[PDB]
């Protein structure tokens, strides 16, 4: 039911009825972790706070942040009563990146607002560009659309209603409308000469590494001893890896990022329409000009992730629930 009951009930007794409603469930879900370490939340280490919250299995950064803030209030109260062994509130030491480590292991997809917050903490344009370009649908077989992308296509798209012309190694050409932000990020990434390691935090003597000189947006490193030609598959995965290491998350894969794009578009339609059904799915396909065997097949595949359950899960705050 609850760990350290008579102390928790003493804290609860100082809160409004509405606060008791928020704080109580946190203590019930917390109980099993507290009995595992045989100590209270207020004696938890940083890591144990981050683990604790992950066990609540929360979907969004926004909700994690509300959960952490509630936990701080309890810890401060416990500090002011000197129940805590430690003198400082360890929930307050939790940095912005560490918030992503709090995300539950069910989380598969990123919201648009999460994409924007992640972009803003990523110092490299190679990092920013792969995230965004994938979210907005630039991805062929083995990421051929993304790896074959040049300044010139980016430049042309800006002067053509933001409509990119994409080159795939299997099927050839595809037309995709993207955002202006995506195109400016793509244009920066295509002229970048350096790549800071560990997202600008590299501890070592070596902090940056030279990139190849070419007109491609996705660039191989000079020390890899590949040409001034296109990058391979593995560069995309390594760029996602370095993003994933900075935020310390394990759900982020090229396919996952591409879906999140589809899932954000589904939210926008759900807000106006109020249903998610095959009509929505057909619209997403031709909004992203989707490269598919057939459309009906794609619409079937999309029922795994494009549905009301997933949209309510990821976008609850934005929907007003």
């Amino acid at each position: 039911s609850m760990f350290n009951s008579e102390i928790k009930e003493k804290y609860l007794d100082t809160l409004s009825e509405g606060m008791v409603m928020q704080m109580r469930p946190i203590f019930a879900k917390a109980e099993i972790t507290e009995t595992l370490y045989n100590k209270d939340i207020y004696d938890f280490t940083s890591m144990q706070i981050l683990e604790l919250i992950r066990s609540f299995d929360q979907t969004t950064i926004g909700s994690v942040r509300r959960t952490l803030a509630l936990l701080s209030l309890y810890i401060d109260w416990a500090i002011s009563y000197k129940l805590s062994k430690g003198l400082t509130n360890l929930a307050r030491t939790i940095s912005e990146e560490e918030l992503y480590e709090c995300l539950g292991d069910k989380k598969l997809y990123i919201t648009y607002s999460e994409l924007e917050e992640m972009e803003n903490q990523l110092v490299n344009y190679q990092s920013k560009a792969v995230l965004r370009l994938l979210f907005e649908g630039v991805s062929g077989l083995a990421h051929s659309e993304l790896l074959s992308l040049t300044k010139k296509q980016v430049e042309d798209a800006m002067l053509n209603g933001n409509v990119l012309t994409l080159y795939d190694s299997k099927h050839g050409e595809r037309k995709l409308k993207v955002s202006s932000e995506c195109l400016v990020i793509a244009l920066n990434a295509a002229q970048e000469t350096k790549y800071k390691l560990k997202n600008g935090k590299a501890k070592g003597q070596t902090k940056e590494v030279f990139l190849v000189e070419n007109d491609y947006v996705v660039k191989t490193k000079r020390t890899s001893n590949k040409g001034d030609g296109q990058a391979s598959k593995f560069v995309i995965t390594n760029l996602i890896t370095d993003i994933s290491e900075f935020f310390k998350i394990n759900f982020l894969t090229p396919n996952t990022i591409v879906r999140s794009g589809h899932l954000y578009r589904a939210y926008q339609l759900y807000k106006e329409k109020g249903v998610i059904d095959n009509s929505v799915r057909y619209q997403i396909i031709d909004d992203f000009n989707l490269r598919v065997k057939s459309k009906y097949r794609a619409v079937y595949s999309m029922q795994d992730y494009i549905n009301e359950e997933e949209v309510n899960k990821y976008y609850a705050e934005e929907l007003g629930l």
